[PDB]
DNA sequence: GCCCTTAGCCCCTTGACAGGCGGGAAACATCGTGTTAACCTTCGATTAAGAGTCGCTGAGTCGCGACG
């Protein structure tokens, strides 16, 4: 899962050295975290009419 | 009809202002510095639901042969 973080830190950040905890906290900041993936909730009731 | 005399216009000489660009002298609003030391020593967007092609890189497959 540390490889997986670093290569997710290196694809969105390419530039900025990837770090164990760093990595793993850009991927919950992206879609773990409420505070920018902000998907509305049409966007679940579409998802769940999609994909039961 | 021509010459003399006098009047009007044009021109010259002086001048008493009027103020008027402009540097100086001064009173006043800028413009680049400093300086203070009580706490955090990774901030953040943004494509990505069409489309023809230029410029580079790095994997899997083969020949040529040597040493048992």
């Amino acid at each position: 899962r540390e490889d997986a973080l670093f290569d997710i830190y290196r694809v969105m950040r390419p530039g900025e050295p990837p770090t164990v905890e760093a990595a793993e906290a850009m991927f919950k900041s992206l879609f773990f975290d409420a505070e920018r993936y902000d998907l509305s909730s049409v966007g679940r009731v579409k998802m769940n009419m999609r994909l039961e």
